[PDB]
DNA sequence: CAGGCATGCCT
DNA sequence: AGGCATGCCTG
DNA sequence: AGGCATGCCTG
DNA sequence: CAGGCATGCCT
């Protein structure tokens, strides 16, 4: 049904649907990098960022795979995640696009992407037809993009958000999902390190 | 007219269970749950999520009732309010649409209904049942609490008592769970104060 | 003529005008204890409180007095000061009355007591004519009571007042104005101390 | 006139700015440090500006606030809020204010908005009103909508606010500005500006 | 009356 | 987090 | 009131 | 690339 509170839970479904991350230069400040333990990503803003795809058996047809932000504490879950006035009325990064300005994931590099804004529960995402790897290859790896930092005052600022993939059926029934926390943020490496560090001293 | 609404655990023919998420442990905490007691301690109107577990929910009219109820059979007789001084504030009467008067919200949801019976004079809030998503096993909902316990001009340090009903759609209960509420500002120092105190006597 | 932030400036005119408090009672369960060291008095919620009110020379036919209210900060000080809602209702204490329960001053046993509101500022005050006091006795006399704590959710909650007494012609301009920071609470001894000895460890 | 005067012009009336006794307090709403004519205060919280003026003005004299950079290439530039402050909704639903200026009146029905045709320059007017009976001074709340650190608005440039007195006619009076900052913790702010002032 | 507690809220 | 406010309840 | 958290700056 | 600073904000 028409649900409000996107439920964030691994679910390999029929297939045993996965999400990876490539190989990661760890650093205070690289594009991004990956916390396997606090299973959360950290990203510098607008840059590229890859996540791995994998499945045992071939999706059913017209399936598809979605990328939806949703912010981690129920006191902020009820808010829709989209960018802060800040970063969306700036020219600065979006005028020549074809994504709206206010969605906060960006798929990059991909024409079939389809930006979502559901009329009913105002929920931003973005999604793109499923596609198997490259022959050859163990991962079918989809790029994407935030443009906002876990900071933007206005937007989700300073409040840590959930980045939901789901593998989706044509009609939208569910098939598989995974999730993960997400923060964007200046110094990713640096602020994971300090997490992780952080982390250890409880 | 009186009421005195049951408030006896009945899990019911599909498997019942309003259940709490593990919440932190913070002298000022926006909630948190007292397994060793029967308490939900919250903070007032924060968000206070709590889980609905169900294996086979069937009613297409089913929905979910909360209503809250003084403790002590004393005051029982008497209806749970909103404080005058909360009632015709305007802190959180301003903006969203629920009556100013009731004391139950729910808060992600615009379904619900906030009934006052014409009779028993009961005030709780009900919305309708939408079963857990695809690989996720509650069903949560999200409730608001716009008193504190300790509100003169309505309960002022009165224990209540929360009661979670899954009806359909036509009064009729397949079951019902239910758990004491306090709400302060400081649920954490609470806690650790009450669950203390309740042990060795 | 109409000030949106009376001045709580003490002014003592052509006639020399002083607010005076009798003997102060220390009792913690005290119905009413002036400072003058802190220039406060404190009340108990609806109560009777003596206000000695003082001329060198008499002043002309029906000028009067008025007692109004004001917060103390600044970050406050636009809030017209009322009773809080639950007071301006509760039926303890109006069904007695024949004052609007909005009004938070009032008087006891004058019944030439007036009130106003201002449409353009909509201040609450008090009004009464200046009788000469008791003849062959210095001050004349006022019975006030304050029907909120300073406390209540609703009104100023915890948040200073000063109370002003105003001398006012019939009509026109002022004729003597005198300050004092007002304070309702259960314990007036109680508080009095507990102020009066921090301004000692200045 | 684009790119006005911060000049000191006491006036045939003499026109002086001053502060009352402020906190010295680390998260205080505001404070004033003689040592630097500079104003510290909190986003949005009401900041009271002490005004004497000697003799009594004529009948259509009024009082303006106008925010302005500090530093020389800056001045050009019109002092707006940023655009999350200008969209985000805090203050500016139900206010009865342009959304976009820095400065705002609190205790005031009779707030003039101004936006300057050629200029584009913002800035609040209020009619002045004499001080009250035995009152040396002549209040008005100000607010400022924008901590100075702000992005798409002031990017932690400085800024003064010079307020004026003119006629009733667009006429000059008096003149006198100081330097501004918002931010959230006025008394911490300030008590490190001085020290490492007290330095060189 | 005066001590003292329960519980909101401030730095 | 630790600690002060302050109404109200004993006794 | 102290300490943290986080974008930009410096070398 | 990480260390440090300035500035909003949390317990
Ligand atoms: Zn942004
Ligand atoms: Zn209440
Ligand atoms: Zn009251
Ligand atoms: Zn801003």
């Amino acid at each position: 049904h028409h649900e409000f509170i996107p439920s964030n839970t691994d679910y390999p479904g029929p297939h045993h649907f996965e999400v990876t991350f490539q190989q990661s230069s760890t650093a205070k400040s690289a594009t991004w990098t990956y916390s396997p333990l606090l299973k959360k990503l950290y990203c510098q803003i607008a840059k590229t960022c890859p996540i791995q795809i994998k499945v045992s058996t071939p999706p059913p047809p017209g399936t598809a795979i979605r990328a939806m932000p949703v912010y981690k504490k129920a006191e902020h879950v009820t808010d829709v995640v989209k960018r802060c006035p800040n970063h969306e009325l700036g020219r600065d990064f979006n005028e020549g696009q074809s994504a709206p300005a206010s969605h906060l994931i960006r798929v990059e590099g991909n024409n079939l992407s389809q930006y979502v804004d559901d009329p009913v529960t105002g929920r931003q995402s973005v999604v793109v037809p499923y596609e198997p790897p490259q022959v050859g290859t163990e991962f079918t790896t989809i790029l994407y993009n935030f443009m906002c930092n876990s900071s933007c005052v206005g937007g989700m600022n300073r409040r840590p958000i959930l980045i939901i993939i789901t593998l989706e059926m044509r009609d939208g029934q569910v098939l598989g999902r995974r999730s993960f926390e997400g923060r964007i943020c200046a110094c990713p490496g640096r602020d994971r390190k300090a997490d992780e560090d952080h982390y250890r001293e409880q």
